[PDB]
C-alpha cells in the first residue's frame, strides 16, 4: 500500500479543507527539494500525523482524501 | 545527509559491519531498490543503529567515518 497523492487534484480542494494537507505536502516538496511532481508518496507515518491534523480516524482521512481524487482507492 | 558507501560497507570486517550491512539490506529491500551502491537513510535511524551497536549516536558516527562508510559531511 503506497500512499500517493495527486497534487494536481489537490491544488482544486478549497482551502480551508485541504489547508493544513497542502501545506504538509508542499513542506515534504521542500525538504526533498523537489518541486516538480504530478505526484506525491508519502510516509505511513504521514497519514496518521494528516489525521490528527484533520480530527479523523486514518480510516476516514483516507476515505476523505478518496472523494477529493487525491488518494487512489487501492489507499485502503 | 548519512549516506552510506555500500561497497565499502560490504569489505568491511563483519565483527564490525554485520549488523549495519543487514540494517542497510532490509532498507532495500523495502525500497526494493537492490541495485544502489550509495544508500542514504533517515536521521532516525541513526539513533536506532546506535542502539544496535552499543554507542553513542556520535560516537557511531564517528565510527562509520573512520571505516569510510559514512562521509565526513555527515559529523
Ligand atoms: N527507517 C527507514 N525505512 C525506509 C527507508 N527507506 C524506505 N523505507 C521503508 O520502506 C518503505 C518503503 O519505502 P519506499 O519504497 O521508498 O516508499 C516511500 C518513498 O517512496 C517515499 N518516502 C518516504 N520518505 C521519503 C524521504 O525521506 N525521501 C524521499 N525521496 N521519499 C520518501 O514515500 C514511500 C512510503 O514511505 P513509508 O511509509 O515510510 O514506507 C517506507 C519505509 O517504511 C529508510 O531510509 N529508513
Ligand atoms: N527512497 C527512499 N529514501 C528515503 C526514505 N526515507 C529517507 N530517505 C532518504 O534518505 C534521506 C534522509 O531522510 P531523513 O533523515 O528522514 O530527512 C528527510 C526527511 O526529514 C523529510 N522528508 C522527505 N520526504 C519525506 C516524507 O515523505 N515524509 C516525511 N514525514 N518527511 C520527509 O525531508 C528530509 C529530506 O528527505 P530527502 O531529501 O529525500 O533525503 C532522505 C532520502 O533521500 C524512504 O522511505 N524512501
Ligand atoms: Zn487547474
Ligand atoms: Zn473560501
Amino acid at each position: 500500500p503506497k500512499l500517493v497523492l495527486d497534487l494536481e487534484r489537490l491544488a482544486h480542494v478549497p482551502q480551508e479543507k485541504a489547508g493544513p494537507l497542502q501545506r504538509y505536502a508542499a513542506t515534504i516538496q521542500s525538504q526533498r527539494g523537489a518541486y516538480n511532481g504530478k505526484v506525491l508518496s508519502i510516509r505511513q507515518d504521514d497519514l496518521r500525523t494528516l489525521a490528527v491534523i484533520y480530527d479523523q480516524s486514518p480510516s476516514v482521512l483516507t476515505e476523505q482524501l478518496i472523494s477529493w481524487g487525491v488518494l487512489d482507492a487501492d489507499a485502503r
